[PDB]
């Protein structure tokens, strides 16, 4: 029986497959041949049919689980194509599967056509909070699993920096997928979910979808990275001629989002990268304003930010670094995560002795 | 000389206007023609060119202000237009003129351009404050001036109810402009901005008329009020198939604004009306979380909502309303005033002695 943790989204499913590599003598001989098949399939292919991938760069290696050691692999596919997923699960065949997120639940009879499967249901909460800790104990093959930007505020020297998790708590949890759940974490047993906002990954990229036809999260990106945000944004300097001194607003600071397409003549003029970028910044700011006031009312200086809205996401990331340590005079810390995608499958792949 | 306040914002220039009358006879005999055809003007018209509106309905009667009673009236145009306002200023002339707002700096050399007339900006939150406590304290002739939605959560009885501001403190204002201001008052010589949002009413005028290709605040309402936004946002039943019971988010709830928009095939289907609406729905929801946070944070159970993104928004009001109520299990209550667009134009006038 392979060994799986998935998180079925609103936008993707995610999946941890740990692989076994103490595989003796005696327990090949004869493992039945769609087990065999199996393993050879998902360790021999990176792209698993159309939309199929394993992020190889996370792969931890020699890792021990569960009184076995193997590697933990990092798969993630459309939840669009869950379909397939499981038709193709009722090609060759016993099975116990470990399944969190909301398309845990809504997904539950479909997962019970596959006849050798036992489906067990865990709630995302404890599945993010036991797999981020988890990774981060057990370290990023040697390397920290959490970083942040050193020096956010000054882009000549702002860079990339490990920091440490040792004592965790307690921990804000930004979780920026197709929506946005904020998590308080004071300790292993003690956590809650503070808020949220709809305001998420699927708002930018539903957005920008909309305003400038992109057909990928990737394109979405290149389109950003290309643009200028304040051709469609109306900045402090619009509206007062330059800075507000009163109460500390720049004159470059975003006033209103979007507020220069209220006239025409602009948003005749407006590029489609343009809108990108200003949709990207408009999302990841409000997600840092929303991040500081939780962290501010449950008194909690350390954020981090998880969910794949992030992932090959640079300018977010260094968006809210920076506006986290802006607006907090340094009191608040905006923290990365190399795995932020994976946690929940990984915490649902933790579950399964307590089966 | 002519008694005005001014607040110049980053889209609508609103200005208050005291109205002497008790002009006795000898006042009258050769009060300057060039006053008497100002006055003459302005109450003989309700609209003024092409963009100007006085709303008529807002007008306090038999005011007594600075010894003098009178009329106070109420009067609102595009900031876009302000050069054509002062254009026609230097056609015809003594004034004294208060100012507030970011264009109260902006456009300082430009009012200067009119000979007879000496500019004094006023600070946008002394002014609002100030305005705010005035008007209530003097009362919509002889009506609240303040109300909120009595049941907020039950459409069956939801109805609007006056509510009594006479002990004000503490006091939550939410500035809804072209950006958001959020302020804290615990006093009358007391208060702070406590933070803002960028996603304001010209994000959502902004986003609307790229969406929809709507040409006015107006029409941008009009079509929301046929639209449903379902259409564009992602639910939370749409994710769970259901209600995430462990966190009591009901299945009606949106998971994530637009992000029904990720997928083609329902881009093609949608409206402009339900875009209209969404993109309604999402900045007014955003805001009232916003809100709820900041009060929670300064422990302030009212929140007045102001600025002219309300104005003819009763859809707003209400997502408001139900919104602080619902989250906050009853304990925060959301306020509505109906000179809203105009505190800041007020509280300039008042400090008119002050000069
Ligand atoms: N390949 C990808 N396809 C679709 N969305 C992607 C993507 N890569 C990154 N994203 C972004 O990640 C978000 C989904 O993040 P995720 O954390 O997996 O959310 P969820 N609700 O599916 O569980 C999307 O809204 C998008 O902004
Ligand atoms: N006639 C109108 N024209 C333009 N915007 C209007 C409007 N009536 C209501 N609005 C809304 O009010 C917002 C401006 O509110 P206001 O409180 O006067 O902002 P500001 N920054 O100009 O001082 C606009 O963004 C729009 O959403
Ligand atoms: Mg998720
Ligand atoms: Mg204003």
């Amino acid at each position: 029986s392979p060994w799986f943790g998935m998180d079925i989204g609103g936008t993707l499913v995610k999946l941890s497959y740990f692989e076994p590599i103490d595989i003796t003598a005696e327990e090949e001989q004869e493992e039945v041949e769609s087990l065999k098949s199996i393993r050879k399939y998902l360790t021999s292919n990176v792209a698993y049919g159309s939309t199929g991938i394993r992020d190889v760069h996370l792969e931890l290696k020699d890792l021990t689980l569960f009184g076995r050691r193997g590697n933990l692999h990092f798969i993630r596919f459309p939840t669009q194509d869950l379909p397939t997923f499981i038709q193709m699960g009722r090609d060759k065949n016993q099975t116990v599967l470990c399944a969190t997120g909301g398309g845990a639940y809504k997904f539950e009879k479909d997962f019970r056509t596959i006849g050798n499967l036992h489906l067990h249901k865990l709630d995302e909460l404890d599945c993010l909070v036991k797999g981020l800790l988890y990774i981060d104990s057990v370290s990023f093959n040697g390397q920290a699993e959490c970083y942040y930007f050193a020096n956010a505020s000054e882009p000549e020297r702002c860079q990339k920096m490990p920091f440490n998790l040792d004592d965790p708590y307690p921990l804000l949890v930004v979780n920026i997928g197709s929506g946005v759940s904020i998590l308080a974490v004071h300790s292993k047993d003690n956590y809650k979910r503070v808020t949220g906002t709809s305001l998420g990954g699927g708002t930018f990229l539903g957005l920008c979808s909309l305003l400038t036809g992109c057909e990928s999260f990737e394109e979405a990106l290149e389109m950003a990275s290309k643009g200028d945000s304040t051709q469609a944004d109306k900045l402090v300097r619009d509206i007062y001629g330059g800075d507000y001194e009163r109460f500390g607003l720049p004159g470059w600071a975003v006033a209103s989002s979007f507020g220069n397409m209220i006239y025409k003549e602009k948003r005749e003029s407006v590029s489609k990268e343009d809108l990108a970028r200003a949709t990207l910044v408009t999302i990841t700011n409000n997600i840092g304003s929303v991040a500081r006031m939780c962290a501010v009312n449950e008194k909690i200086n350390r954020v981090v930010f998880v969910g794949n809205f992030l992932r090959v996401n640079t300018l977010s990331m260094k968006l809210l670094a920076y506006a986290l340590d802006y607006w907090s005079k340094g009191q608040l810390k905006a923290l990365f995560l190399e795995h932020e995608g994976y946690f929940g499958a990984v915490g649902a792949l933790l579950g399964l002795p307590n089966f």
